[PDB]
């Protein structure tokens, strides 16, 4: 599960998958997190 900390990190994430980069690789690009859960703290809310 990906979780972002701000809207617009997460639309950079999701502009830095659409050539099919890592999740993990697409989480230092934009402050966004990978967790083995589904859900999202509340710092990581977007």
């Amino acid at each position: 599960t990906t979780c972002c900390p701000s809207i617009v990190a997460r639309s950079n994430f999701n502009v830095c998958r659409l050539p099919g980069t890592p999740e993990a690789l697409c989480a230092t690009y934009t402050g966004c997190i990978i967790i083995p859960g589904a859900t999202c703290p509340g710092d990581y809310a977007n």
